[PDB]
């Protein structure tokens, strides 16, 4: 329930309620592709700050047009993250309950290691 | 689509496919604490391997029991990872929608700085 109509005071306070509700759950500094691309846009903005506050057309095609692609790529990538771990979870959960013997434990571990190894390879 | 009764080989073929798929979706270390619990259980088993392979009861109560906690813990972790990242994205997305002006931009940036900061603050 947060909005940019709100004054800075209230956003900053909500920004800390949010940062703490996140901290245990979300792995820290994992949205770094996004944080990065945001820092470049912001640098381009500070750069020509007074060039932008008088020129809506430049601002739109140079700054917020890039914000438009960021928000899209964020959603896409987050969307695929969620699918990924869910897929991994639905693959592993039933296998773990099929481990009934040491040999099956070994077969499981080899299976996990292979997923791991190829996950990290194809990147 | 996968079972431990399949032979070790047809399993690592399937693992290859799953791993390959996950490379385009998942960033590469989402299950660190899970991977860690696993290897700990695995190294426990390997360390007293002969003993475990000779006493099914000991294997059941010391390895299979822990693997069951691991299975429960994976659900919990994946669930938290998903709602963590989904929540942040659902806070960022609509705010980025609302950025139409320089003032709105720098107000966003300030909120984002604050989220990021009160987010790293708690580990």
């Amino acid at each position: 329930g947060v909005s940019l109509k709100e004054d800075l005071k209230d956003l900053v306070r909500k920004a800390e309620e949010i940062g703490r509700e996140l901290s245990g759950k979300l792995k820290t500094n994992q949205l770094r592709k996004f944080h990065g691309h945001l820092t470049k846009i912001w640098s381009n903005y500070i750069y020509k700050k007074k060039d932008y506050r008088d020129n809506p057309e430049k601002f739109n095609e140079e700054i917020l047009n890039e914000l438009h692609f960021m928000k899209i790529f964020l959603a896409y990538q987050v969307g695929r993250d969620i699918e990924g771990i869910s897929e991994l979870k639905e693959i592993l959960e039933p296998l773990i309950d099929e481990i009934k013997t040491p040999d099956e434990f070994e077969k499981f571990k080899k299976f996990y290691d292979a997923i791991l190894a190829y996950h990290k390879f194809h990147s």
